[PDB]
């Protein structure tokens, strides 16, 4: 019965006619109420679902599924969000324009998904659709619900994130393709708002981005939990795990985890990957009680079917409450 | 009652009942009627946020053989707004989908499962192959270069909505249209003609030579034209271009120039850029002209125009939603 | 017993038809008949509200997948839908949905699945032959027009002919393995090297000894229809599969063997009943649609029917 709610002031009555046809395209669209609400409206999904009592908290309304490039988990949960939620959902998975298909769908549609490999044409369909959009995807870019879900997983082994106290300090591992990696983009940017430690593992090529650096070491700042340990960057897993809370690897023979290779890693740590994988992780690290990769695939639900239900309901009754 | 004509709805409703609606000719006076007055209903309910759900529990299969948005995802969301469901096909081959088998036999089986199919093929002929051995209703959403018979029933509802002397068959109250663009392959243009040909109705018909609306529309259009008292010799006129076309017409009908039928994109190219419309082109147009186009859009229309007052192509778009939930609603509701 | 068959097929995947005992087959024609009588007549059929599944289709079975969707939809349940490692693929997808119906013409990626899936999964057709809810429509499609198939009555025997490609028709291995179950003899009508195999003729006389229904005229072997025809409840038809010939030529001097026209019908049974799988490529001359005997289309409605039933048994509460 004590949720975050008991914790902060989310009056999320307030915070709901604020994101009443939000779209959400970078995790900056979502601040630090937004986030609240999100986390904890999660939470009353999780229970809901986990107790198998109505889920169906935003019937009657139609959601367009725009994928235009292959994705099964992200693309599966958002249309089962939608349907446990009692809505329905029409899909795309493919000369005209993007900003006329746009105009077009939602006069058909309450809401838009989507997921495109192109980076810019996301701004374009939100400047063109009479409806709000929810960033599914944009390549290379962001990739904000899953940031939501992986901070929501991160909260629920972690609860001190939200404290904001300058001596509990997360220290987090991002391990693989961290240049094109929208995951560690979208989550980096996020974690950054809090105190948080960041170990970037890769090879050359593949290092963060500056500019990414720059917002992380930026936010840091501003709440004052930046020092010079606050980014450390690393050639191997060995080096790189030691004294992390959260290790996320990403997709892509230099960052194989194993068994082996966790031997020296905090008890406590917590084991991340949005997926799919190849080599990355391997079979045996599945039966490690530090992999979580599973049940942070399942948040995706509860966290997804969280963001629709704040963003278009009250036009049931609540999830809230509050 | 539209202002002046009682339609029975019960009558019509009987009459529309497992009704298929394959060329505009399969929809009558009366139903057309009904139509326009259960669309302008549910375009109501739609704007005041009211319940729209009245054919719940229904289940229909939209098979798409071919690219489709507007109509594919109207028809979609037409079943989704009443409170039906819908299983869907887009195999972008009519020969995957068949692979080997029959039409009658793929229509024989699917029409078992469902209460009606929305149907849409490159193909002219297959349609009528699926009708004759369905066992449910077929609405054809495009048979190739024939017809579309939803285009035409939501494009007249458009032209209604702004010029409604169209219903009324007044010798002195005659709707001029210009057609512009594919009028050989426009399967919209072919519905949207032999309609607007039962009323009150002259025709410009701009195009390049080899893409002018076919001999045998211009047949209907003439036939329809007299039996009604409203044929002369200024009925029907063709032009090379759009100074000439757009002189006194009530509505400007664009159509997509289709690259998707074209051996030579110079061929293409040089009749794309043929027909553009733009605020210089609409200047000595009449003050009342509404500019509709079915979309997708490419060159045909100039962004520009979208901020005109005369363009109305993206209500014409939504008006799909509102009709397509009306021609449902008449054919597939119960006792 | 309805409620002690259903709750040991609650959270029950059907991946081979050996997964479905006596009691489940009696359990899913009961239901099969009871959905049959529901539609027939208008009535609500919502027994299955507020479920959602998932089908992963990785090849083209177009009614299959289509008639498994108008099950979950008539239900009242909602379903998503994939159209083309694995055990990654099921342990995720499996914490989004109630259920999944699988089919990949792999062997070797349907028992996986059902390893990894924290969900019920439906085999819709497989590599390794197996296709359960075409053998339990096939099933139920007799079991209209031979009620008796159920009773194990020594005195009522049915009694079959397969027909066509019986060594690759796998739909045809599947239903023999079930109908021998029961009281039934089996006529397979074929060319040599198109023969049943080997090792499904042993399958078959394994169960029809276990339950003391096994003679030598169990199983009899037929070059022509004429003789393949004679005494026989039931007909079933199969695609000659150009599908499963390298070489165009060695398929042609063996498809135009076996075509079931009304003159090849006329000496069998007032009763009997011509059955296909579908698709068919006019291996039955279309004049037989017409023929009250005729009954493919019939059979393929009652999927409906049958995948109803089984969705409603594996899933409720």
């Amino acid at each position: 019965m004590f949720y975050i709610n008991s914790k902060y002031k989310i009056d999320l009555d307030k915070i709901m006619t604020k994101m009443k046809n939000k779209s959400v395209i970078n995790i900056d669209d979502v601040d630090d109420e937004e986030l609240l609400a999100i986390l904890y409206t999660s939470k009353q999904f999780e229970k809901i679902l986990k107790n198998n009592e109505d889920s169906k908290y935003l019937e009657n309304k139609v959601f367009c599924s725009v994928f235009l490039e292959p994705s099964t988990a992200t693309r599966c949960s958002f249309d089962a969000a939608i349907l446990k939620l009692g809505s329905k959902v029409l899909n795309i998975t493919d000369g005209e324009t993007v900003e006329d298909a746009f105009k077009i769908l939602s006069t058909y549609v309450d809401g838009i998904i989507y997921r495109d490999p192109s980076k810019k044409n996301v701004d374009i369909a939100v400047s063109s659709s009479s409806k709000p959009i929810i960033n599914a995807g944009n390549g290379t870019g962001e990739h904000p619900t899953q940031s939501l879900l992986d901070f929501y997983t991160i909260h629920n082994y972690f609860p001190f994130i939200l404290d904001r106290n300058i001596n509990k300090k997360l220290n987090i591992a991002f391990v693989g393709d961290l240049k094109n990696g929208r995951t560690v983009h979208s989550l980096s940017k996020l974690l950054s708002r809090y105190n948080v430690s960041f170990n970037f593992v890769s090879c050359k090529s593949l290092n963060i981005p500056k500019d990414i650096v720059n917002t992380i070491t930026y936010n840091l700042k501003k709440n004052n939990f930046y020092s010079d340990d606050s980014i450390k960057y690393f050639d191997n897993l060995e080096e790189g795990l030691e004294d992390v809370h959260i290790i996320y690897m990403t997709r892509i023979n230099a960052f194989i985890l194993s068994n082996k290779t966790l031997e020296n890693t905090r008890d406590d740590t917590k084991i991340l990957h949005p997926l799919p994988r190849v080599n990355e992780i391997k079979v045996e690290v599945d039966s490690n009680p530090k992999s979580v990769y599973f049940t942070q695939a399942e948040n995706g639900l509860y966290v997804r079917m969280a963001l629709l239900y704040l963003i278009f309901s009250s036009t049931w009754s609540h999830p809230q409450f509050e």
